[PDB]
């Protein structure tokens, strides 16, 4: 165990490294998962990506801690031996922000919305050096985002937290809904405390019209699943009004 409380169990395929478990789930696309214990409860999974780019590899989200986020890192160096362009940390929660020192200390650039630099110090965390700023229909300005690669980012609208992101790995069939997306088969939507209630079921449903074709939605708590992983949470969150 590796035998989380929440979050998918260990399959084949999974390699074990220091705390963390990651995934392959394409050519140049893995899994990063790491768990936070606790007490009473168990462990709690979470899930960011990495993408090698050519001669370069990008991040999406921290792990949870300082600690966990170095070993990241640390697998990077050991299986790709490549360097670190960037980081894009998809909102301003523990599980997606808790290891920003540690990639600002490896001298890795962070980008987040704007809007999650702007909370991060109210939830005690520390802010990503860039922002992102969106269009209208949840677009990213491509200036804000220089050099990003295959990484299409967009903000679907409020949702799980009012600035959430989501990411498209363009050249696959592989799009990013971080905590914003549950699974087909979860029972609820997680944690709602900072969720938009009003919203979410049209945010859901933007990120899967962003990405029409991405066949493999990966998301923060929950093993890679199909479209219907979009189509459940929406059908959850119409409930919410
Ligand atoms: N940091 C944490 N984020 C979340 C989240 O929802 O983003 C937590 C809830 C985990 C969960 C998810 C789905 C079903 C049941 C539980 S905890
Ligand atoms: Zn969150
Ligand atoms: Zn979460």
């Amino acid at each position: 165990e590796i035998r989380p409380t929440i979050g998918q169990q260990m399959e084949t395929g999974d390699q074990r490294f220091g705390d963390l478990v990651f995934r392959q789930l394409a050519p140049n696309v893995w899994q990063h998962t790491s768990y936070l214990d606790m007490p009473g409860f168990g462990a709690v999974a979470s899930n960011g990506l990495i993408v090698r780019d050519g001669g370069r590899v990008l991040v999406v989200d921290t792990a949870w801690t300082d600690d966990q986020t170095a070993q990241i890192l640390n697998w990077i160096k050991q299986e790709i031996n490549l360097p670190v362009a960037l980081a894009v940390v998809t909102h301003a929660h523990q599980d997606k922000m808790g290891g920003m020192d540690a990639l600002h200390a490896a001298g890795i650039a962070t980008y987040a919305n704007a809007l999650s630099n702007q909370l991060a110090p109210q939830e005690g965390m520390v802010a990503a050096q860039h922002s992102l700023t969106f269009a209208a229909n949840g677009w990213v300005e491509p200036a804000t985002a220089p050099n990003f690669g295959p990484l299409k980012v967009f903000y679907p609208g409020p949702g799980h937290t009012s600035d959430n992101i989501t990411v498209g790995i363009d050249g696959t069939d592989i799009a990013f809904g971080g905590c914003l997306i549950k699974d087909s088969k979860a029972k609820s939507l997680g944690n709602l405390g900072d969720a938009d209630t009003e919203h979410y079921a049209a945010s859901a449903r933007a990120f899967g019209a962003a990405f029409p074709k991405a066949s493999m939605i990966v998301m923060s708590h929950s093993a890679p699943d199909s479209r219907a992983a979009i189509t459940h949470t929406a059908r959850m969150a119409d409930k919410l009004r």
